[PDB]
């Protein structure tokens, strides 16, 4: 009779609070339509062929069965409706079979979809680049091309048409994916199809000036240059307003008169997120976020107008909306001792004052930008709505669906029905860096205190510090054979 | 200027001859539609994840480029129609575009395709065994098959019956097929899906009394024994008569009048080779052939009623005719030495004739169990012409057809166009034996000489003699990381 939780998705929300969560104390329930989890950060390498399904993919039942004896469970089923007052979900299964399921707590990790900003024929003609299946239709979907150009029954014209990629996105998808393919077409596609190698090219297409535009500008500039020695075309300051079966159309970011319309073979999709019809759906139901676009829970990941506090969501299908500081003005200014109600008075109880408030966390708000001398208490509660104001959820990024994962099964593991049900503290996340890959060996890296732009060994650090993220021993293995397969015997073509 | 060789099919024949046809000496095409060789043997393995494509797959452009310097083309096209006067063929591409090709020389590698027996339902309801995909459908609807029984809206009743896995064919592939899914079952299923286990069976259905009836009878018992200790049923005389969604039927071979109607989740045909569409409309266009049921070829292997005698022909596609023994009496009279025609006189010559005629192989005709005395020249013809009704054909294998590929493209590099074009030996194969794996790490082989039945050594054997098959280091590399790969980290439910 040990209480249920049930988890919604197998992602890295999802697998990684059933990675940590106490099978021994709570009866856990996995719920999703993909009975794998898929490490989304490797996926541009799946579509050169750079790395295969083996390093990119975990089966949810290998991690069911804990060290200690207690298991959880796993049903491959998709959620469909979620009743908070009757605590139970609507799933369906594959043959749409519908499944009634009851929950004491439920964690909503159901992520995001693809989004085709409604332009007209991305739906139908454009690859998109989310999970496993996609990364493999891309890449057999090249090779399909190479083969049919490679017959007698097509002119040079019609070639260097069906020969060209185009990535839609500058961002660090659209970057790698691009630059997996020129390494692709440079190597062994050159060695192989010797005589249509001339015919192939590239583009990158991206509404702003720079590729890799969260990174630095140095960053930027040299991925730019980069792809140019690799003859890449980048079309920076544009984006796609339509796309035909064989041609699209894109307009400069510049002028907004100015169009062109580009023949292309492959179209490569790597940007934009939806929330998930489970979601939209969800919201609808809950009085306080029945217009909200996205699923709002607190600073305990809690989600907002449930009464019964007892669904939690994590990942890209949630934002969170801290208690508000200036609800709390009075409340703060006892607790501030250097009294001289001064923003380094506040700072000065930052430690604390952060296990309710994420908001004023250093790595949230600038302190030394926003100095303020003495204030009024009208003046202090206006400054502390300015902290509210400027608080930024979560990026939705693996690291913060990862880090949140963790801290939320800590939360049931150690706090919950114990003693410390009442020490809970807010959720903070911690910048870890980002990595990209950009082509001919060549990594960059903005971390905290270090930029990496390319050189001999930036591809050895990009490895080590993947083979330490990879969630196995099994992909580990993987991820070293694959390099060794690779250098030894190419990327391959079976298809 | 150079002559054009035409090859038909990437399989073991086409491949093969690839591998060893000179392309500094001939301007060699290979079309297929199929731009890999497929390493059959290894198939059953790859539906219970046993090794992976990589081990059971080469990429036919790896293998166009000779270290002379010299190359050969490949283009990915189905012929549909040959044209043996004007030497050309049609084909077509994955479009259905028509494609016209001259060529100098043919060789026609096109094996054969399932046969159903137009037994009613196994084309729409039962799985093949023929190539890659086959395999891996079969593997992904188990794994299918286990996840819809995990959920909670299916009674045990229903269980036992989707989780009952249906092979028909007591031959090496239906053998394997059911030891592979055996271990599977017992081992990773067992610790994966704990709760279904006990529900999982599998039957093996074949006509004869026999599981696999071309290897020795002990070795026939200890595989229907092995299979009984690992609780499959071996259904040995009896074949299915008709498969319905649900259910098929099956029928004794000892009593007409007893049919048993079954349960199955999963059914899969193992056995039945039918001829190609290319072939069955070839052969009504040669006249001698037009009413054949197979295409037939000399003895050095050149298609019958060719006047150019340009189209050869090897591997399953064919049968081989060889030159008739008792249409030579009188010529072999005169070779024979002495005065008395008697079956050791024969014998004694047995090397040089046999350069001329398959039949009077040693390995084709058994001259201590059809001793002969002096015989009259009307005996002696009787007795040729007893020789040239035994002739068979060569079995249709991977052994066979790699042979005949060495054996022919030999032929083209060192006889055709060469002061030896007139000493061109006739086609003699050599059985190197065969061998099968039964489940639980026994190895049964069946060799000249030699049998193997089981035991701890066997499967080491069983590595042995695959990794000397294989056609590439890469094949080699993947094949030894595949058994390290599932002995720590056991097979992948990946799908
Ligand atoms: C190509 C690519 C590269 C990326 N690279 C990086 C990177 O380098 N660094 C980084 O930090 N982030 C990276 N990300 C972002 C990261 O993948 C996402 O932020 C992360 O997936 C969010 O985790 P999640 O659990 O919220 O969603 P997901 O990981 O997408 O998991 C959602 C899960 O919910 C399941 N699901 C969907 N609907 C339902 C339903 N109705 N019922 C039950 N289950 C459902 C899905 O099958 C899936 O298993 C990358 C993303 C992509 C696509
Ligand atoms: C599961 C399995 C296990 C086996 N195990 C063994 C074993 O252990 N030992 C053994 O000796 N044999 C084994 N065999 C038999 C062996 O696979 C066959 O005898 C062998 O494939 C025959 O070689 P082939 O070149 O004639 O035909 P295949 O190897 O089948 O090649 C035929 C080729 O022709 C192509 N093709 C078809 N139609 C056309 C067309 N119209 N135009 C152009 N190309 C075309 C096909 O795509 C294919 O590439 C096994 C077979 C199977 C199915
Ligand atoms: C091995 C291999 C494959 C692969 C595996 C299995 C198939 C199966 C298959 C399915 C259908 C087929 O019928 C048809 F002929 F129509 F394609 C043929 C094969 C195809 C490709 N992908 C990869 C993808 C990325 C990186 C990789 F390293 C690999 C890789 O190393
Ligand atoms: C090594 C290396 C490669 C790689 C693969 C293929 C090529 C082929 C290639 C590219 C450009 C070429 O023109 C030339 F070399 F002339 F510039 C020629 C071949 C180059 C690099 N990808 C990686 C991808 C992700 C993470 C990594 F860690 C690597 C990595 O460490
Ligand atoms: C890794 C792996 C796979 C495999 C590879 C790629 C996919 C690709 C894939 C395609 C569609 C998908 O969408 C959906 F989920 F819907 F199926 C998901 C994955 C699936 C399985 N087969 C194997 C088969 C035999 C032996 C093996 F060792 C493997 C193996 O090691
Ligand atoms: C080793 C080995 C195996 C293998 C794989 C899995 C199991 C799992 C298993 C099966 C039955 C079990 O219950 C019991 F032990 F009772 F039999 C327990 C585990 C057993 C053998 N297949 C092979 C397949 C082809 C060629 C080979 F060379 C091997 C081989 O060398
Ligand atoms: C785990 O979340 C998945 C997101 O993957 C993003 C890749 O960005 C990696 C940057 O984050 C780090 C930081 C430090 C490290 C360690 C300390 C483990 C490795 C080291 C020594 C290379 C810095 C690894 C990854
Ligand atoms: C069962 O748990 C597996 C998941 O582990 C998660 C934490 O892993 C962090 C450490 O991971 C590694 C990975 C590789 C290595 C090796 C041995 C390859 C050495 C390295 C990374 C320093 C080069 C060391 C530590
Ligand atoms: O027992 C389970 C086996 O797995 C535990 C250790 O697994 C690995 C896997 C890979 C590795 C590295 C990364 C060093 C690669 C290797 C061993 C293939 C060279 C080390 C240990
Ligand atoms: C030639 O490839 C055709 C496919 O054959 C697959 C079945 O193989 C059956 C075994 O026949 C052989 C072939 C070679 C060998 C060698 C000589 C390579 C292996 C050895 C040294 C272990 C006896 C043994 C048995
Ligand atoms: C480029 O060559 C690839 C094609 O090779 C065909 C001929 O191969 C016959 C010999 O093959 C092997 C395979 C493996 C080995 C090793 C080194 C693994 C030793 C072994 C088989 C004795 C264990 C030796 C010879
Ligand atoms: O050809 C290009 C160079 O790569 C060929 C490497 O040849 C081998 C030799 C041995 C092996 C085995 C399987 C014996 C070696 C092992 C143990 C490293 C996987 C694999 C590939
Ligand atoms: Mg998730
Ligand atoms: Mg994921
Ligand atoms: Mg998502
Ligand atoms: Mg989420
Ligand atoms: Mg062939
Ligand atoms: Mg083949
Ligand atoms: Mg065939
Ligand atoms: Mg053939």
């Amino acid at each position: 009779r040990k209480e249920k939780i049930i988890i919604l998705g197998s992602g890295w929300g999802g697998f990684n609070f059933l990675l940590n969560i106490d099978f021994k104390k709570y009866d856990v329930t996995l719920i999703s339509p993909r009975n794998y989890f898929t490490f989304t950060p490797l996926l541009p390498c799946l579509c050169s062929g750079t790395l295969s399904v083996n390093v990119c993919t975990e089966s949810i039942r290998n991690f069911l069965r804990k060290k200690n004896g207690y298991c959880g469970n796993y049903l491959q089923l998709e959620c469909t409706d979620v009743f908070y007052e009757d605590k139970y979900i609507n799933c369906i299964d594959i043959e749409n079979n519908k499944v009634k399921l009851f929950y004491d707590y439920l964690i909503i990790a159901v992520g995001a979809k693809t989004n085709t900003f409604n332009i007209n024929g991305v739906d139908k003609y454009a690859y998109f680049v989310k999970d496993i299946d996609d990364a493999l239709k891309i890449r057999k979907k090249f090779l399909d091309i190479l083969e049919k150009c490679t017959l007698p029954n097509i002119s040079n014209e019609e070639k260097k048409k069906m020969l060209h990629v185009a990535v839609v996105g500058g961002g660090p998808t659209g970057v790698e994916v691009t630059a997996e393919f020129a390494d692709f077409i440079n190597k062994e596609v050159k060695i192989n199809y010797k005589d249509i190698f001339n015919f192939i090219s590239i583009s990158i297409i991206e509404g702003g000036n720079n590729l890799l535009p969260t990174f630095t500008q140095n960053i930027s500039d040299f991925t730019k240059e980069n792809f140019h020695n690799l003859n890449i075309n980048v079309l920076t300051n544009y984006y796609v307003i339509d796309v035909d079966k064989h041609s699209f159309h894109i307009q400069s970011s510049l002028n907004k008169n100015e169009k062109k319309k580009l023949s292309y073979g492959l179209l490569i999709w790597a940007s934009g997120l939806a929330q998930t019809t489970l979601i939209q759906k969800f919201l609808k139901t809950i009085p306080v976020q029945a217009n909200n676009a996205i699923l709002k829970v607190d600073e305990k990941l809690r989600v907002i107008g449930i009464p019964s506090n007892n669904i939690y969501a994590i990942g890209d299908c949630k934002k969170i909306q801290p208690k508000l500081l200036h609800e709390h003005t009075n409340e703060i200014i006892k607790i501030l001792t250097g009294n001289k109600l001064t923003s380094e008075a506040l700072k000065l109880k930052q430690s604390e004052l952060t296990k309710t408030f994420p908001q004023l966390s250093i790595s949230k708000w600038d302190y030394e930008k926003n100095k303020k001398g003495e204030m009024t208490p009208q003046q202090f509660h206006d400054y502390l709505f300015e902290i509210d104001k400027n608080y930024k959820s979560p990026t939705p990024t693996a690291q913060n669906a990862k880090q949140e994962a963790y801290y939320l099964s800590n939360v049931f593991n150690n706090f919950i029905h114990t003693n410390q049900k009442f020490n809970i503290p807010s959720f903070i996340e911690k910048w870890k860096g980002s990595l990209a890959y950009i082509g001919n060996h060549q990594v960059v890296a903005d971390l905290p205190y270090y930029e990496l732009k390319g050189g001999r060994f930036s591809s050895t650090f990009w490895k080590v510090v993947y083979i330490q993220l990879l969630l196995s021993w099994k992909s580990r293995f993987h991820f070293f054979i694959d390099f060794i397969k690779t250098k030894w015997y190419g990327r391959p073509f079976i298809k």
